[PDB]
RNA sequence: CUUUA
């Protein structure tokens, strides 16, 4: 026999947590998720208010330890991709809410010399699939309209984690002006195609 | 009851 441990088991202080219900909000589920160690959630809406609960019902959490979002993945229900956890909401008998945990191999990528950036020289890409692989996304952008020098998913340093969405820089300031150019770029690399919203990046 | 700058 052979086993594939300590090589699967890798994973992001970051999961996403979907069907978030409705009426309760970040206390009721870090009393929830709290049965596989203590967690902490955020959402891009979230403010120092207090007024809580997200824009409808999806929500992303925060963690301390790699082993917490391991047994929370582990001890729940699946389906061929994704989970799902129990909570007794009062929208229903049950909220089966879903978990998918970020994973460590195309967080960013770069095809240049990582020369220096700035915000007059980058995107942002929204409305994406779940998988990007920001490998194949800057080689796109490349035989597209060239100049490229990094990509990757949307990520914030001070909380270490990603905030859906990506954004890619460029070398050039011709190229940047290039991919903002239009709503809908092409993502065409032969026999696959792809579309997407883009803005000017702002952070 | 299925994802955000």
């Amino acid at each position: 026999s052979h086993q594939n441990g300590e090589r699967v088991e890798r994973y992001s202080r970051k999961v996403f947590v979907g069907g978030l219900p409705p009426d309760i909000d970040e206390d009721e589920i870090t009393a929830s998720f709290r049965r596989f160690g203590p967690l902490i959630v955020d959402w891009p809406h979230k403010a120092e208010s207090k007024s809580y609960f997200p824009p409808k019902g999806y929500a992303f959490l925060l963690f301390q330890d790699e082993s917490s979002v391991q047994a929370l993945i582990d001890a729940c229900i699946e389906e061929d991709g994704k989970l799902y956890l129990c909570v007794s909401s009062p929208t229903i008998k049950d909220k089966p809410v879903q978990i998918r945990p970020w994973n460590l191999s195309d967080s960013d990528f770069v095809m240049d010399g990582s020369q220096p950036l700035d915000p007059r020289k980058t995107i942002f890409v929204g409305g994406v699939p779940r998988p990007l692989r920001a490998v194949e996304l800057a080689m796109i952008m490349d035989r597209l309209y060239g100049g490229v020098c990094y990509a990757g998913i949307d990520t914030d340093p001070e909380l270490k984690y990603p905030k859906g969405a990506g954004r890619v820089a460029f070398s050039n300031q011709q190229s940047y002006i290039a991919a903002i150019s239009a709503r809908f770029v092409q993502l065409q690399h032969g026999e696959i195609d792809k579309r997407v919203e883009v803005k000017p990046y702002v952070l």
